[PDB]
């Protein structure tokens, strides 16, 4: 799966080796290897997140089959909270997150796309 | 909704409190509320548009319901356009907007999603 | 088209006008023109992909009518990795690409939308 992770937080107040602590947590809430999980993390941002510019974050998640239901999507949403609000040091008030479902077709992986491996 | 904007602006000459003033802006653009707005700015970053590395800047608009049909994506760009072109000293060529639809199990809130709220 | 690239490289080991030739190699690649082709790079972050910190890049791909099939997009996968490869200096398991389609109601330019246009 594919993670976006956007911050105000400057880099110097996002924990050392978040984004390979995302994979992992990724790995057991989405039920993915975790040497398929991607994470990309931009911090330093200039953010508004509810009409207010205290620091904020806002994820993305994107993958085949696993993200496309409102009733898993809760749990998802539950766990990465879970993992986002302890890390960054903010509250629930201020993280989002957005679920992408995406299809074999739309990804390029070693020079073709997942449709044919 | 979600406002994303990507500029090859240096900090510096992105004014002071714009994330503010967009939350405002998109606010009586596409009639939601301002405490529901969020705006990510990420400046500094290499960018060509329409083949120029000229200064520009991109939009991306994410929101339940509002941003759907071409009529009113046609009254929201000129709106945002007229906010941007002013803000960052561009002309209507530096600028370009992606319009993205969003339901609401695609939007993760306080460990849930906005299905359930 | 759109094309955005993430990548954990620091902006000093992305080559000089790299946003400029990318242009250039997409117009081939997609068969248009390249002053309607926009590029966004954002270096320094902090990636893993794969499950791994090593340097990497990540490109998303969005535009009207060609990137919407399978066997075109192993076609324009076969292309922006052997320029992204060598551009980079990165091997083919350090590099991920994401197709999006697009419809004209989608595009904001010039104050109005690209279906009117």
């Amino acid at each position: 799966p594919f993670l976006e992770l956007d911050t105000n937080l400057p880099a110097n107040r996002v924990p050392a080796g978040l984004e390979k602590r995302l994979c992992a947590a990724a790995a057991s809430i989405l039920g993915k290897p975790a040497d398929r999980v991607n994470v990309t993390v931009r911090p330093g941002l200039a953010m508004a997140l509810s009409g207010s510019t205290e620091p904020c974050a806002q994820l993305s998640i994107s993958s085949i089959g696993v993200v496309g239901t409102a009733e898993d999507n809760r749990s998802h949403s539950a766990h990465f909270f879970e993992f986002l609000t302890k890390e960054l040091a903010l509250g629930q008030d201020r993280i989002l997150i957005r679920f992408f479902p995406l299809e074999s077709w739309q990804i390029g992986k070693i020079g073709t796309v997942m449709t044919f491996l």
